[PDB]
């Protein structure tokens, strides 16, 4: 049904930006219900309870992190596939950096609600993906960088600015709004990460 | 300067790093801090003459601690082994240190309410100063042709990852950085990306 995803899609919105201002604790599901357009009950259908809808939240900015990385094929181009990967990575910074810091925020608190995703479905594509960049290592087309570090690195200089935003616009004077760092940026973490695990002699 | 004094005071500052860990700011109270310290109310005041001033000489800290080896760069240094060491060393404090690297963390998160006067004025300072230098090793061809700013940024992403980031690790290899296998194995993944990252090549 359009009708149940864009009433999802409403609510799933309008808890992001409740939570990201009031916190987990603070935030009643009213509120929620409130600002999306519906009644409480209409809610706890789709959502049962206030710890459904963060996860639900943090679910959705997962895939929309994952996107490029779970359409990986073992024929890529695998230099072309990971620059792709970076740059999609940096235009989420810039768009969705409310999400960005919530899930940092979770990870702070020692993942108390996020542990069965991480621990399941994250791991499992993990595990899945981390395969194929080995398999593009033991052949050739990329240097010797160990996978599951590869893809951390990738998540944290692409998370950086939007997490620390604020120390990023202190030392540069500048966000990833402003077009022209947005494409420094781009280019710049590509050409270290990129240069870092292409094949050698 | 008295050590004895500087002995006390660095006490209370480790006793409201992990007061202010486990509890967040605004749910610490001075009380705490001074209880776990060891000492009275009136003794931390003396030193610290609230909770906010407390709260910044905890981040003021670490950052010192952070920012050491890049302060110790000069123009003569071999460039890719000094950022081998500072790479090594930030990793050896998100191994050591993960409770200070989440509390800036969380600090970032918050938009820096408290510490936006030491990242505009004395951060920002210095990576003028060490960008500048780093440009000149570039254009003395001893570094690949790379945005210093950028550069920077993304040793202290990779490396404080694996404290802010920890549980996801851990999740996802199982490991943490206090095992010594895998604290080596990332210390060669990290310094062998960004160093080759930036070798001239030629
Ligand atoms: O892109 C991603 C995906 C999972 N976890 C992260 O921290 N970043
Ligand atoms: O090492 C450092 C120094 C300043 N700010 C950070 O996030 N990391």
């Amino acid at each position: 049904s359009r009708a149940v995803s864009a009433k999802k899609k409403a609510i799933l919105s309008a808890a992001l930006d409740t939570f990201s201002q009031f916190g987990f604790h603070g935030t009643r599901l009213e509120q929620i219900a409130e600002l999306a357009g519906v009644s409480k009950t209409n809610l706890l259908y789709y959502f049962p309870s206030k710890e459904a809808l963060y996860i639900a939240v943090l679910r959705q900015i997962l895939d929309i992190w994952l996107a490029p990385l779970k359409a990986f094929r073992e024929d890529f181009a695998p230099l072309a596939a990971i620059k792709e990967y970076i740059r999609l990575k940096l235009e989420v910074s810039r768009d969705y950096p409310q999400a960005s810091r919530l899930f940092c925020m979770e990870m702070l608190a020692g993942a108390p609600l996020l542990m069965d995703e991480l621990t399941g479905d994250l791991k499992a594509l993990i595990d899945e993906k981390s395969a194929l960049i080995a398999g593009w290592v033991k052949s050739g087309k990329l240097a010797p960088i160990d996978p599951q570090h590869l893809i951390f690195m990738i998540w944290a200089s692409t998370q950086h600015y939007a997490d620390f935003a604020p120390q990023v616009e202190a030392v540069t004077g500048a966000t990833l709004r402003d077009e022209v760092f947005f494409n420094q940026t781009v280019e710049n973490v590509q050409r270290i990460i990129i240069e870092g695990i292409r094949p050698r002699h």
